[PDB]
């Protein structure tokens, strides 16, 4: 069924669409590519005469089902590809802070690519460069930062997700006096744009105008030779604790391989001069031999999915250390330096197809040590259970990171407000909690078991970071509200728990209600939305 009345100036046409990893793949979705932000206008007010639902389409990076759903053939959406047209930038630096304004289609490695040319960075991003910065926007994409012992914030920087940077923001909205579609600009001191912030993909994000700061050379130091026992020691310290590294340099991360004893842990440190046996490098990706699987991964992988070995898992876990490991060594990719995009992005899409699940846990800084711990000693032993049924659900890596809040103080200007849907976003009642430690777990995409292992796994993080110990979002992009049969599936997650997350010690005023009864009256005839935003009721 080809629709009917679309404008006639813009082109339509059939394309798939295929995530990432793979799960989510529909044939033949009409599609166009909008050559400017009124071309988006025009097709949401066809749109809602015609009962087509529109979402914009970027790099189809995203796990969860944001877009439109898995199985089902020819859906009633049309998708608008906003990177082909849609990627115009300009900085405006006449400001103590200096502004980019971009377009939303604009990728993560252009956009950090033109502030570097302007002499301008961020403190963190995501790992890959090959994302929307609107699709970044909407799920409040992150890297991993906080801050040193002894760091100074510079102006204009945050250590929150890339939705915290924003200043001002232009979406499609509808316009009550005309009836119809429209731009509107929003300024990040007006309460109205906090549902749009992070909308999770109920809304359309044409350009927005973000802070960034002075660049920063920084060095990557990667190390293997830490046993995860003491990386993920109790609380009580000693030795060369995960925790031991965000004191001293404050960005790690560590990606911990399936029955393995030593995570590949990295560490960027803010550091003015090359050290004299660091590496320098002028381009982002320096770790190829983890972009480009060997053969000896890519074969353990195919026999575990494809032909049920499971109890490969292990050997398949050591592969990826060995890949990881030697392949550090053997491209002097160890100890590096550079302008900060070339270390803050390192990975291409080519990498091995994972699915995953993910979580933001909010405590006090003190606290990263135990949380890590207390996930870790719980990994362990129910992988262990499972090992002991025969079963390996778990085939990919632990990966730990650590960010502050999106704290509105930290936006350059007076009054800014909170993200109101970022998983990150600050609990009024706990001023004391400032960082957000992020949990995940890797899993080739229908591992048998996967789904009851998640549920579990998620089950107990509810029950363990409560309290005023530490709380729980979920990382939207990501695998959440498990069953045994599926992700973004369990009723209560979804109705209950989820938006209770965005309930607890918030003012009423800017609340989960709050947000959905805002994004509701900007799209009232419901165009930005996928089956799991209706099954969440946002
Ligand atoms: C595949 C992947 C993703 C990823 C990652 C590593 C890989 C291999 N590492 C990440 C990381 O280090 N940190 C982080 O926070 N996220 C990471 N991801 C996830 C990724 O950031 C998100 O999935 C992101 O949304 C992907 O961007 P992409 O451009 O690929 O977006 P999409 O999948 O097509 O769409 C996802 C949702 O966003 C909406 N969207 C996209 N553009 C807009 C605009 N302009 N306006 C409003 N919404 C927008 C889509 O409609 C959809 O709802
Ligand atoms: O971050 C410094 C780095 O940026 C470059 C451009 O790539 O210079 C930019 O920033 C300088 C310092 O503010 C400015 O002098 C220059 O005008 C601006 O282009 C590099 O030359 C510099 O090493």
């Amino acid at each position: 069924s080809q629709p009917n009345n679309f404008p006639a100036e813009i082109p339509l046409y059939k394309q798939s669409f295929k995530n990432w990893a793979g799960d989510i793949k529909v044939d033949d979705v009409w599609t166009c590519a909008p050559r400017s932000a009124d071309e988006v206008v025009k097709v949401a007010n066809w749109a809602k005469d015609n009962g087509y639902k529109v979402r914009a389409r970027g790099m189809m990076h995203n796990w969860s089902p944001l877009t439109l759903a898995a199985g089902v053939s020819c859906p009633a959406v049309v998708l608008l590809d906003t990177t082909r047209y849609l990627t115009a930038m300009s900085i405006d630096a006449s400001g103590p802070v200096a502004k980019v304004t971009a377009q939303a289609g604009i990728t993560m490695e252009a956009l950090l690519t033109g502030l570097e040319k302007a002499g301008l960075g961020v403190t963190a991003a995501p790992a890959p460069g090959d994302l929307t910065l609107g699709g970044v926007l909407a799920i409040n994409g992150h890297g991993t930062a906080i801050p040193a012992k002894g760091e100074r914030r510079l102006a204009g920087a945050s250590y929150g997700s890339i939705s915290n940077l924003v200043l001002s923001l232009t979406a499609v909205v509808y316009d009550k006096a005309s009836g119809a579609y429209a731009l509107r600009k929003f300024a990040r001191n007006d309460p109205q744009i906090a549902p749009l912030l992070a909308h999770v993909g109920r809304s359309l994000i044409v350009e927005a105008t973000l802070q960034a700061a002075p660049n920063q050379r920084l060095r990557c130091q990667s190390w293997f030779n830490i046993p995860y026992g003491e990386m993920f020691a109790a609380a009580g310290s000693g030795g060369r604790t995960f925790a031991s590294y965000l004191d001293s340099a404050g960005r790690v991360e560590a990606i911990w391989f399936p029955f393995t004893s030593n995570p590949w842990l990295k560490v960027w440190t803010v550091t003015p001069n090359k050290p004299l046996f660091s590496r320098q490098t002028d381009k982002p990706f320096n770790y190829p031999f983890s972009d480009n699987l060997p053969d000896e991964v890519t074969d353990l992988a195919n026999k575990i999915l494809s032909l049920g070995d499971g109890k490969l898992t292990p050997a398949f876990g050591k592969a990826q250390f060995a890949a990881a490991s030697a392949g550090l060594v053997a491209t002097a990719s160890w100890d590096l330096w550079g302008w900060s995009k070339n270390l803050l992005l390192y990975v291409k899409p080519t990498t091995l197809r994972v699915t995953a699940n993910g979580y933001a846990v909010l405590t006090r800084r003190e606290n990263v040590q135990r949380v890590l711990n207390e996930f870790v000693t719980f990994y362990q032993a129910r992988v262990q259970a499972y090992q002991q049924q025969g079963r390996y659900p778990m085939n990919g890596p632990v990966e730990i990171r650590v960010t502050g809040l999106d704290d509105p103080s930290e936006a350059a200007l007076s009054g800014g407000v909170a993200p109101a849907l970022s998983a990150i976003r600050p609990r009024p009642d706990h001023p004391e909690w400032n960082v957000a430690v992020w949990l995940d777990i890797l899993t080739l995409p229908g591992t048998p078991y996967a789904n009851q292992f998640y549920r579990e796994i998620e089950q107990w993080i509810e029950a363990n970071f409560n309290g005023s110990y530490a709380a729980v979002r979920p990382e939207w992009s990501k695998g959440w509200g498990y069953t045994d049969q599926a992700a973004w599936a369990d009723s209560a997650m979804l109705q209950t728990t989820i938006p209770n997350a965005f309930r607890a010690g918030q003012p009423a005023a800017a609340n989960w209600d709050a947000a959905k009864a805002a994004l509701a009256a900007y799209d009232p005839y419901r165009l930005f939305s996928s089956p799991l935003l209706d099954s969440l009721g946002l």
